[PDB]
């Protein structure tokens, strides 16, 4: 699905708030993901031992990974759909090495939306959330197509 420029601006206006503290947002998103869908934590060899939210919050390595995820996603969002180059390395590692199903990308998308909804009411009202969902649906659609090209059912 193709986003309008207005939709992209709603996406980028809340992403600007994430960027005040990408590390803190990444921690909240990972905690939400692992709490809501615990099976996703099992895909992380370095983090699957974490037992509680306190341990997740105290993990410097998890914090760094959160920053990587959100910075990679931010670069994709800033391309406003013209993210072919950015999806190549990401799809390859996630399909072949990490083996992350599309359903798990749906789960992290849900966690992103949940955290933006709680933190950023000023920039994440209904229309803004709809635009972000559209952007994440586009991301997942295009990643799923790349997964298939790479040989992974997803
Ligand atoms: C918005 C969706 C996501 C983005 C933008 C993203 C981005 C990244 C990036 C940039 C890296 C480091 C480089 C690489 O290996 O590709 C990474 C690593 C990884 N990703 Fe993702 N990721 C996403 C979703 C997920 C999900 C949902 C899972 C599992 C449920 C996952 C599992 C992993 C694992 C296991 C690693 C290796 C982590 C480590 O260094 O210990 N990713 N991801
Ligand atoms: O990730």
């Amino acid at each position: 699905m193709v986003l309008s420029e207005g939709e992209w601006q709603l996406v980028l206006h809340v992403w600007a708030k994430v960027e005040a503290d990408v590390a803190g947002h990444g921690q909240d998103i990972y905690i939400r993901l692992f709490k809501s869908h615990p099976e996703t934590l099992e895909k992380f060899d370095r983090f699957k031992h974490l037992k509680t939210e306190a341990e997740m919050k105290a993990s410097e390595d998890l914090k760094k990974q959160g920053v990587r995820v959100l910075t990679a996603l931010g670069a994709i969002l800033k391309k406003k759909g013209h993210h072919e180059a950015e999806l190549k390395p990401l799809a390859q590692s996630h399909a072949t090495k990490h083996k992350i199903p599309i359903k798990y990308l749906e789960f992290i998308s849900e966690a992103i939306i949940h955290v933006l909804h709680s933190r950023h009411p000023g920039n994440f009202g209904a229309d803004a959330q709809g635009a972000m969902n559209k952007a994440l649906e586009l991301f997942r659609k295009d990643i799923a197509a790349k997964y298939k090209e790479l040989g992974y059912q997803g």
